């Protein structure tokens, strides 16, 4: 039980081909975890993740990052790891820590995020949904760019990560996407478009987070062995009900990330791992004033460094 560390799950975007080959020759306990979640879902998630192919359409990317995490996770405790005081994961990542807690079954979550990521992707027609990241304003300036544009009537657009200070990805009808970026630069700001079409974390997904809602209430849940801290409010359920109320209103509403790294520190949290693919949660994390280090675990060198630095701290 570490007390001063938690434990980050990434979204999409933190797939990369090849990732995890090399632990994988290391350690098998990694390919039979993507065994499992592949046996769940009928299609090898392994090859996938290896040849590329399929991996960026997120019905594939979200069951491949999700088992990719979870055989992290798996391997990190195998190898003597300390559990986590608390789980956090962005968007897909939600899940991930869900699994990581018990919560899910492995099996049942690679369907779920297998069906999110299909409703996701039929949300709105194809190049009609964008998002952008909006670089070096505060979080309520972003808010009301995106209001006043969304306003205008051209479509919709709204705050959608709140990442770090600084950092807040945009989503939702691309010409109001791509008139935020102009006013934004305009006022002397950085702004960039995402590779992504689905405008997730926005009003847009409002009608496939209502279909996904139908199979998330009748798919069984239990509580977390380790508390997992939610994105739409940055906070911990109390009940069964209100974790299942949270995940289900995650789809089409903001990630509040930045809330969920203050309130990481606000209880002593010092040390952050990120368990998956690639450092963006860990460069999110880095230049938080009470994070003393974050880890990736990406690889042989990687984990037994982050297993040494984290059994060291606490």
């Amino acid at each position: 039980a570490a007390t001063k560390t938690a434990f980050v799950f990434p979204g999409q975007g933190s797939q990369k081909v090849g990732m995890l080959a090399e632990l994988a020759e290391q350690f098998s306990g990694v390919g039979q975890t993507f065994a499992e979640a592949s046996d769940a879902l009928g299609f090898d998630l392994w090859h996938i993740a290896q040849s590329g192919e399929g991996l960026d359409q997120t019905e594939n990317t979200q069951p491949v990052l999700l088992t990719a995490s979870i055989a992290l996770w798996r391997l990190w405790l195998d190898l003597g790891g300390l559990a986590p005081k608390y789980l956090a994961g962005h968007s897909l990542g939600e899940y991930s820590a869900l699994v990581a807690a018990g919560s899910m079954s492995l099996a049942d979550a690679v369907k779920l995020v297998n069906l999110r990521g299909k409703l996701m992707q039929n949300a709105v027609p194809q190049g009609e949904g964008a998002m952008a990241a909006i670089l070096g304003l505060a979080d309520d300036k972003v808010v009301e760019l995106c209001q006043s544009v969304s306003a205008l009537g051209q479509g919709s657009v709204e705050a959608a990560n709140y990442n770090s200070q600084g950092q807040v990805v945009i989503a939702g009808s691309t010409a109001s996407v791509q008139q935020v970026m102009a006013l934004a630069k305009e006022q002397s700001a950085k702004a960039i478009a995402l590779p992504v079409s689905v405008p997730s974390h926005c009003s847009l997904m409002k009608p496939a987070a209502e279909k996904f809602a139908e199979a998330l209430e009748q798919t069984a849940i239990e509580l977390p062995t380790i508390p997992v801290i939610q994105n739409v409010n940055a906070g911990i359920a109390t009940d069964v009900a209100q974790l299942r109320q949270a995940l289900t209103a995650q789809l089409y509403q903001s990630v509040q990330w930045t809330r969920t790294m203050q309130s990481l520190q606000d209880q002593g949290i010092q040390y952050i791992v990120e368990c998956g693919p690639g450092t963006v949660l860990s460069n999110l994390a880095k230049r938080l004033p009470n994070i003393e280090k974050a880890f990736s675990i990406d690889s042989k060198s990687k984990m037994e460094d982050a297993l040494n630095a984290v059994l060291v701290a606490a």
